[PDB]
């Protein structure tokens, strides 16, 4: 049921059916804080880092081919989802991520030993420190895994979903390009614009956010691996840092490079503080877009009601006709989450000392959460709401034509004085602009229909 | 003035403007921290003057300071409190993190002025001395935290709480006046079961009442004063009765319940009382944001929003937006509520960042804290007098929305059954009809029955 | 493998081996955002709310005894941990928590039907809406569960751990009450104080935080249940709101009361915004305490080194003698998390509209996380670090006696002028105060040992 | 002055001070928003004046405004830019959320002054008109966002970036000067493998270089101007060339790459460019916090801290703390870095809170943004000149710590083997000895061998 595993402090019992070792077991017993664990993206990035390190150590003649191949095979098993229950450690561990580094070293060593015909435990044929951690330090491995996970998540999840949502809204903007509606400034009725123009604002916001996110990628692509314990690379081959970045770039198909200054790479989380700045920008943009959608869809009768959205879940049986904007609610909630995550990241990033920033598990927990929230939130909002946005054309026209705002089209025909008189009379007596104008005898009905053309008021 | 006076400290001599009352340490801080434009607020300057006035009084009681000097220092401090010396305090927020330089600013101004009041002169021939007299029995480490708490407690008691009570009373009056006005409910921004406008406003009132209690709970900790802990909290180099006596004297002259801090190490090493008190202020900011947003959304119009209430129109609108009334008080209030949220983060970071015997993020913490108090107090005052006292229902619009909604259909359930009531609401929604038109079209009731049965005043409890 | 469950929108396939129904299934398919789910504390609070509602509905003659008992029995199974996999829904759902309310209604109805000899699915004998949700709305149920979970977590986890940590530090303060050490202000050497006095500051901070947290409890104890959809309580028995708060108080042994204003209770998360203000205060205090501990323990040779802390995990094999302050790192990280969580909560709490705040799942996700982090963090820091803090007496004395700070004891014997001269000479020439004083001939060695008594300098 | 002048707007007449140049709309805002003390910063006032100067120039080019009036408006705007009218802009940050009232403040001051420049008078008999002339072709909705971006881009280009470059150069010089000084590393606050002081400082340099790139990436979006979108973004009621022409004119007169925003709806409905640019500023704040903390911890002492570097002593220390040098520049800098973090939250909330065609959180957003720029620019300037240029190593203390540590023991591995080296380090740690004393006590090497083998200059790469 248990086996005895050892580290420099002594022996400790580990579950027989688990692949980790003594240091993982100590962390599991001493850091029992809350429920947040390393996310799968980060575990995979740690496995990729070890896979690349083993390949380079073999190329340099520092690690035998049979050991290096077995380590890479064990790492591929982690990436293939075969070992999710072998990583039991909390986010709230040592601030360098040493314990999760050792978790990977121990699981990979014990599994690689089995792949070479050996066993797990202290009789193993592959060793967590001398083999799996060769040429490495927790201090440079963990920030490498942080940047690998972050860059891949941005490239493979967030950016595709952002592009997909932008395309949907761009199609809606073109489809609704001719639909004139009332403007709203300060929440008050205002000069008209088209529904397509209003949506084009959302599109332009999402296009700008994509650029800002792309600008953050080169710094995240810089990897600490090869700085070792304090940034000097003491005890490493001079080609190791470049070689391992190159190998990570090959196996991930992403443009990883070695960090030109390893002291900055170890002492800070600056690349992620900056990249998260772009994500909180996206959260502010998505909050505004989601709010416009739910306010424009508010109703069915006592709100704005200019657009309809898909109804995907049963409504309340006592609220007839109501369609709750549930995707908008999930999206606005996660946008608040991203804003809070930014503060946590900023505090951790500001708090490095000397050669090492030791707020790393918390920083990456927040960063990767924000990426999941924004990527999955954009996917959900796109599929279940944005693709189905439709205008309520009769309601749009009713609001526009019963407003006071079309009165400006009369200025050039009867003068601003009488046009203002028409608007004040309509407002005071609760009439339409046309009715007030006819009551005053300032024009005929034919003149009003010829002069007041909303389609000529949106240029 | 171009002409200078040479002032001295332990570092040497430095030129100060001849027409100013400060000394060498103020001048060095002025010259070395040319960072942005934020200076100590008047409330903090006054709190420092009160602290020196009380310290001089107690030093006289204890036989440590002559009556002549103590009276002159008191008179100089009273001139500061009367607004006669605002331009004698030129230092930035972004100075030493203990606020020592502003402590020395007060010591130097009071000493130079007290010297003049005794028939002497300002400068190095002065008869009253900034360190030996005005700072007697004190440390920057215990004076600046004391002034922080004096300024904070007085601002909460004299500005914020009275304005909170006034706005609460106004909204309570409105809730009573509008207690019988039934309106449509809104949940998720969608039409919902009715409630009265008075009931909705009663929620705003209850929020402000709860906020008052939370703010009151934070006052006892702010009332604890560091004065007497001296440099590191031990009280070394002060009379054993000084801490209690000076807190008592501050309580007498301010009419506020100041007490000496029971643990001077917590008092010097942290800003915890202000971190906690600001937590209650960000709670108030979240409540005011919601109230202000309800008001501006309910007033939105004139024709393409909600329009259930009207608000006073205080500044001319845009000539090209006929009939629009921008909710400008609501905008100022929502903006300052965002500011309070940001201020809370800055305070939390400073409060989390003490080391060993002293927190040295103090000017920044008090800058943010006193700003939030000014914003919330003056914002509630302005919103009350320029908006809240004049909120009025638009009764015809309220009834139009209610009567054209689908939500009154539940009143039919007991009369014709849920199945036929649901059928009426579905037909009305699908065909764009009122409930009455749909019910009549199906032949399920008469017009008189609809008018007798569908009574919103019976649907609000 | 599947069964067909129905709601007002139609039929949907649900796993045959699961107890939820149609609305849970729709949420599971439409809100696939990230990995955060309702925490167990909130699921239990939802079950307690349904258990209390069923009891009161039975007391009022609105629900049959056999149905009410079966619902309570099913709820007890949830509380006993038998159904954790029956609650699959994301935090990032509808902002009122309707979907999790329906998750509980459906699981309890299907299970209670089995307890009455029936089956799960559409032939069930107990019904999610007409039975399990009787007299209730998602709008008042979810904020009730939020406050039940929050108050119980504060009372049963956070406050006990805060008291335990305070007691440990109080014992350390008394044990070290006579150990004089150098003060530090601005990070510079300063007037002496005892190690016990310095620790007494930490104790007083924790005592103050307890009071602030206690002040927040009465508002959290106010429950929305009985306000129904908009706060008016339309369609409820007039005794229901008081009766259900009373029943929750009985079954939880906590002082729950009905909210005196149901409009405030539905339209805001104000009680939790305020209570979280006290938690971020605690986070700022714990950050400072944890930083003092790790700085005081820094070394082994090139830091401060005035205290030792337990070494619970093996150190780095290339950093001989180093003991990383790993509990301090976990604690400082989670304190940053609480600060970020406060921002997310504040944004959600500021964002109510009209009759309902629909940021609720996000608010409670953050609030309950902060409670777990602070409670478990205090437990971990206490057990694995604080209980083992010990002074390094020789190092403390070396720093104190080699400093310049004891020179003030000479003022009353030789005058401030010569005492200042001694300190400047020692500083300039790198001597001890005693050596500089003897070189100047200002006293004898016997006089220095009689006059310079650190034990007389801490009052 | 007590005497008043009656000024009029569409709401009626209101008294303004006779000695002031503003008009009715300014006076109403002044009277109705008595909230705290924060006003528009001078940078924003100047940006508004530049916007009006460019608008008048283009209106003249297009034949819409007489040469006489356009020249007078330009002259009045140049007086504002020259600092002659700072007391003509009395309005609070906490005003209408569009900044309309400050737009009108500029329109009224420029019109009244331009009238005087044409031989007329201020007041209702003026020859130049605030709305018809000074605001011609414009809206508050497009003017205030334009001034926000003009002020922000110029402050980043002219103040922040030059000070960032200067501090970076200073630290690069220090890193080169100290490239050969080996010191103890510190990870987790524990003694660690050595590196040079130059290498450690090179990390600070690389941080500041990366921050410069991030800030530069944010500039193109801030350079996009809303002017020409008019009330809702459509450009209704403006010449089709106005948007491009005014952006071009602003680019000429400021020597900055302003362009018209390609989507005016995004430009009016959001503050997204400033949300994103402030993200880069909070990154810089986190970097500067770390650098400032390294400096003050490395300078801590004089005898009971680290003490590896010395910093300039600029203000006299406490008389009771002999030898202490408080790192006051580091304290001001760490405080302002906390402020930037809080400012970011306030900006994010305002930026997330637009509705429909207009974001009306603008005064608050720009108040915070321009404050962060002043704080970071002036803070880097002050830290550089009063601290960074004078950082020096304490070479004997650096060597003392290094030689008394356990960390040099790895240099023995190749000479005596890992097992005996580990034994030496364990004995030294357990018994309180230097590595050399422990190695000699065990008889594993001679003193000459230790001195020849343990070479820190070979342990830093």
């Amino acid at each position: 049921t248990v086996r005895s595993e050892k580290d420099s402090m002594g022996a400790i019992d580990v579950p027989a059916d688990k692949l980790w070792g003594a240091q993982t077991q100590r962390s599991l017993e001493h850091f029992r804080i809350s429920t947040e664990k390393m996310p799968t993206s980060l575990i995979h990035a740690l496995a990729l880092t070890k896979r690349a390190a083993a390949k380079v150590n073999e190329d340099l003649g520092l690690l035998s081919e049979e050991k290096a191949s077995a380590i890479r095979q064990a790492a591929d098993e982690v990436l293939a989802g075969q070992h999710d229950d072998e990583f039991p450690l909390a986010i709230w561990q040592t601030g360098s991520g040493t314990q999760s580094n050792m978790n990977m070293n121990e699981v990979l060593a014990n599994r690689a030993s089995e792949l070479l015909g050996g066993v797990r435990g202290m009789e193993r044929k592959v060793h967590p420190n001398d083999d799996v951690n060769k040429s490495q330090s927790s201090n440079d491995v963990f920030p490498t895994a942080m940047h690998v996970a972050a860059l891949l998540a941005l490239r493979k999840q967030l950016i595709p979903q952002l592009k997909t949502l932008t395309q949907t809204l761009n199609e809606k903007s073109r489809a609704f390009a001719d639909i004139v509606k009332i403007g709203r400034t300060h929440l008050q009725d205002a000069t008209p614009l088209t529904l397509g123009q209003e949506i084009s604002g959302w599109v332009a916001m999402l296009e700008h956010n994509l650029k800002h996110i792309e600008y953050s990628l080169p710094h995240v692509a810089e990897l600490a691996l090869g700085g070792t314990a304090v940034g000097t690379g003491l005890n490493t081959h001079p080609e190791y840092a470049r070689r391992v970045a190159d190998e990570l770039a090959v196996i991930t198909c992403a443009p990883f490079v070695t960090a030109p200054n390893k002291f900055e790479a170890l002492a800070t989380c600056d690349a992620l503080v900056q990249a998260h700045g772009a994500l909180k920008g996206l959260a502010a943009s998505l909050m505004k877009i989601a709010n416009d959608v739910r306010w424009l869809a508010s109703g069915p009768r006592c709100g704005i009601g200019e657009i309809s959205i898909p109804e995907n879940e049963p409504g309340s049986s006592i609220m007839p006709g109501a369609v709750n904007p549930t995707q908008c609610e999930a999206l606005t909630m996660l946008c608040c989450q991203v804003m809070g995550n930014d503060v946590a990241i900023n505090m951790g990033g500001a708090s490095g000392n000397f050669e090492l920033n030791v707020f790393r598990p918390m920083v990456i927990h927040n960063f990767l959460q924000s990426v999941r929230l924004l990527a999955d939130g954009m996917e959900s909002f796109n599929k279940h709401c944005a693709v189905g946005i439709e205008p309520n054309r009769e309601r749009i026209n009713q609001l526009l034509n019963e407003s006071l705002m079309l009165v400006t089209a009369l200025n050039t025909h009867i003068g601003y004085d009488k046009a203002a008189e028409i608007a004040k009379k309509a407002h005071k007596e609760g009439l339409t602009l046309k009715a007030a104008a006819l009551a005053l005898g300032y024009l005929s009905e034919a003149e009003f229909d010829s002069w007041v053309r909303p389609e000529q008021m949106v240029g």
